């Protein structure tokens, strides 16, 4: 499925810059959490929310309270507003931002990027975005899952990826997730941000 690809993809980026300690800014429900916990290569792994309720039921899906003493020594939730800084942010290796900026208005967005490029201003960021285009074409409207509003086309992503890369001083690489189409592109966009 979409979702194996996009969280295989960001897995396998962190190893190829052999990132040790990872953040996941606005983790949901901890599904990457999940695949991190499964690479011993990854010494601290830990995930953010703004609410506290979607926190609760992370550490409900990844039975924290039940993995071995060694496994919850590498992990850890907390919760905080992504908009303001915070010094459990800082000392990692790498952050990653899944599926978290096209629900940001303007004024979050601005401030969620002083906050991640400025102040955590890790070696590697990994940002992922669907694709509007995409989408539109081939996401039946109240249809949960792809085949046959507020998201970002493959333009807007771009002009965003560079604005936040020359501000901040950041290489950015750009990745297709998902089936490429010729004329619409791939299902979800990515750009892997390093210092």
């Amino acid at each position: 499925n979409l979702n194996q690809q996009r969280l295989g993809t960001v897995v396998a980026v962190l190893k190829s810059v052999n990132a040790k300690k990872v953040i996941d800014l606005g983790c949901g429900e901890g599904n990457l959490l999940s695949l991190l916990l499964k690479d011993k290569s990854f010494e601290q792994i830990t995930g953010v929310d703004v609410s506290y309720s979607v926190l609760e039921r992370a550490k409900d899906r990844l039975k924290i309270d039940r993995l071995p003493e060694m496994q919850r020594k590498r992990i850890s939730l907390f919760q905080s507003s992504l908009v303001y800084r915070d010094k459990r942010f800082s000392g990692y290796d790498a952050a990653t931002v899944i599926e978290v900026i096209e629900h940001l208005d303007e004024n979050r967005l601005q401030a969620f990027e002083k906050v991640l490029f400025e102040f955590t201003r890790p070696q590697t960021v990994i940002v992922s975005t669907p694709n509007k285009e995409y989408n539109f074409h081939y996401q039946n409207l109240f249809e949960g899952n792809l085949r046959h509003r507020f998201e970002w086309t493959r333009k807007e992503f771009e002009t965003w990826a560079v604005k936040v890369a020359e501000k901040y001083g950041y290489s950015v690489r750009f990745l297709q997730i998902g089936e490429i189409d010729d004329e619409f592109g791939s299902p979800t966009q990515m750009g892997v941000f390093t210092l």
